[PDB]
Formats: structure tokens, C-alpha cells, sequence
């Protein structure tokens, strides 16, 4: 009842700094966005105004931190969270290449896997998709850390979407002219289902995705983070030989960053919202389930510790009536509900 489970995906973020690795307290200080002339300013990464609703625990960290890793594994570990999902946004610079290193050398000691997350990066597409795959597996792959499933790597694509599946198929499809499958480079691409089965499933069926997820931890933002929509989801995966790993969350809050994205505000009720989650996915039936998220802050999903903070700037969200660790705790929780049903 205390081992990790390795079919449960936490995602990550590493794009936070501090002025004691860093010099600098990025992602803490965010542009503010503006609503889809304004200047909508700039939240500036102060011990009293930073770019999330809540506060973190350990204050405004460095994801480049030896020592703020360490504890984010044991975090894990309190949560039984096996994996986790290292968001990837192609920064070709040494910072991204250290801190990846420091994040796969601090969850081996904890028994922690990493897969990558593949996000939106500029001018995105299947061949550099390939050729970073490729790097990824070269570099990584025989780093202790590095997740496999059955053999294969795995690959969370956000916004999958953005790229039409004749194009998926020449990297996804074993007949596709720059094919992984069968290659030392094959893995499981999970795509990102947002809209209705009418679009979603030929999407995912002509794009040759092994499986799918939905990130999204706020209920209704789309059809696919509908927890109602699961047992359908689920029963097409089943028939279609697809893996499905619905995403869960504790919540969801933006507005600091987002001020007009009010309506998809979803309340944590000191728990309640993340056990109704969590409880729609085990009930689905699934083998596999991610959690949105451990640490994005600005989107309010985090499990990380979060503590009561009033400064002069901002009265923060804060976890109470539950203690700061009650998400990592009752993440554990879950994962025992979901292991009882493997
Ligand atoms: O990891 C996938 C995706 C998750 C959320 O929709 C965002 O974290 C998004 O990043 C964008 O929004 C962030 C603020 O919430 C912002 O800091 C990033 O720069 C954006 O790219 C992720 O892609």
C-alpha cells in the first residue's frame, strides 16, 4: 500500500528559477495575457506578487535545484506517483539540458521514472518531431530514469491537433515514409482528444496514435475532460486496440495570469472536486491514469504543497481546511483505489 505505481503520470514542469541557481525568478514572474490596445502588465515574481492563485510550500524555487528536486521526489513518493511526465518545449540551450539531467538524477533515487511531454514548440512538426525523439532516446534512454512500458518508451503530445493525421502517419503509421515503428526509436504516442467522437476518433485512427489522454483538470473545458464521456472513451479504446489515460486534477485556477478565464474556474472543495475526478476515471475502467498536475502553478492544478500566504499585493488560495500535503496524501489514496482495480 506504499509502492509507487508505474501507470500513473504526474505532469511536471520545469520552467520555474530562482535567484539561487538561476539569478532570476522565472515562470514566477509571467506576462499577464491579454483577453482574446491593452496592456495587460506583467506579473513580476515577487516574494509578494507571483504568477499563480496559490503559494507554493517551498516558496519560489528553481526547477534547477538539486535540493528543491530531491524533495519533489520525495513528493512523489508520498503520492505514489511513478512517472513523471517532464514537460519538453525543444529550448536547445544548456539550462534545459542540465536541469533534465538533475531531474532524472534525483527520481532514480527514488525509484521515479521520466517521459516526455512533448509540447507545441515552434514550428512543431513530424520530421523535427522525429529527429527530437530521436535525441531524446539517444541522449536519455539508458539514463536508469527513463520510463518504459512493455519495452517502449511513451510520449504525452499536447496539442496533437495542431497537426493533421496524414502528417501523423508518416511518423506513426509502419508503413510511414520516416516511420518509428519497428526502430530502435519506437514508442507509445499518446495524443491529446479534446473535441466529440465525430472528429476525435477517425483523428486518432488515421494519425496511428497508440493511445490518447485529455489533460485538461477542469470538468466540461472539452468533451474529453468530461468525466462522463470515460466509459464511452474507454470502450472505443478497448475496441480500437487503444490505450486511454485520462487526466485528473484537484482543480483549476488561472485568473492571476488569465484574469478574464474566469468561467473555467473549477472550486478544490478540500478535495471533493479531485476525489469525484479521480473516482470517474478508476470507475471507466482504465490502465493507465495522469494527473494534471504536480506543479503548474499558473493553472491552479497543482498536488505540490501549497501554504496560506496574505501579502501586501495578493490574498492567496491556500489548500485549508486540509494541510499543505493533503493532495500528495490523498493522490496515494487514489492510487491504492486504482491499483484495487488493475
Ligand atoms: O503542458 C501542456 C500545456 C498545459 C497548459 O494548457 C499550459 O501549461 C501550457 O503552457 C502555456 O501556458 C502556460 C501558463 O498556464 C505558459 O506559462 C506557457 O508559456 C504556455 O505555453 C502547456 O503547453
Amino acid at each position: 500500500g506504499t509502492e509507487l505505481d508505474y501507470d500513473t503520470f504526474c505532469f511536471y514542469y520545469d520552467w520555474y528559477g530562482s535567484e539561487a541557481i538561476d539569478g532570476q525568478y522565472r515562470h514566477w514572474a509571467h506576462a499577464i495575457a491579454p483577453d482574446p490596445g491593452q496592456n495587460p502588465g506583467t506579473i513580476p515574481g515577487t516574494q509578494e506578487s507571483i504568477a499563480s492563485n496559490f503559494y507554493p510550500q517551498l516558496g519560489r524555487y528553481s526547477s534547477s535545484d538539486p535540493n528543491i528536486l530531491t524533495k519533489h521526489m520525495d513528493m512523489f513518493v508520498m503520492a505514489r506517483t511513478g512517472v513523471l511526465a517532464l514537460t519538453w518545449w525543444n529550448e536547445q540551450d544548456e539550462t534545459e539540458a542540465k536541469r533534465i539531467g538533475l531531474i532524472l538524477d534525483a527520481a532514480d533515487k527514488k525509484k521515479i521514472k521520466v517521459c516526455f511531454h512533448l509540447e507545441p514548440y515552434p514550428s512543431r512538426n513530424v520530421q523535427n518531431l522525429r529527429e527530437n525523439i530521436v535525441k531524446l532516446i539517444t541522449r536519455y534512454g539508458n539514463h536508469p530514469a527513463f520510463y518504459r512500458k512493455d519495452g517502449k518508451p511513451l510520449f504525452f503530445i499536447y496539442d496533437s491537433y495542431l497537426i493533421e493525421p496524414s502528417e501523423w502517419e508518416k511518423l506513426l503509421s509502419p508503413g510511414g515514409s520516416i516511420t518509428i515503428r519497428n526502430t530502435a526509436y519506437d514508442a507509445l504516442m499518446i495524443g491529446l482528444w479534446t473535441s466529440s467522437p465525430t472528429v476525435q476518433r477517425p483523428f486518432i485512427l488515421n494519425a496511428h496514435f497508440d493511445g490518447f489522454y485529455t489533460y485538461f483538470a477542469a470538468t466540461g473545458f472539452t468533451y474529453g475532460s468530461t468525466p462522463t464521456n470515460w466509459v464511452s472513451m474507454q470502450k472505443w479504446a478497448k475496441e480500437n486496440g487503444k490505450i486511454f489515460i485520462p487526466s485528473v486534477g484537484p482543480g483549476y485556477i488561472d485568473t492571476r495570469i488569465r484574469p478574464w478565464n474566469g468561467s473555467v474556474i473549477r472550486t478544490r472543495t478540500d478535495g471533493q472536486y479531485y476525489d469525484a475526478m479521480y473516482r470517474k476515471a478508476i470507475e471507466a475502467g482504465v490502465s493507465a491514469i495522469s494527473i494534471t498536475s504536480f506543479n503548474e502553478w499558473h493553472q491552479g492544478s497543482q498536488i505540490e504543497p501549497a501554504v496560506p500566504y496574505t501579502s501586501s499585493e495578493f490574498t492567496y488560495l491556500d489548500y485549508e481546511n486540509r494541510e499543505p500535503d493533503y493532495y500528495l496524501t490523498r493522490t496515494a489514496y487514489w492510487v491504492g483505489k486504482f491499483r484495487e482495480s488493475k
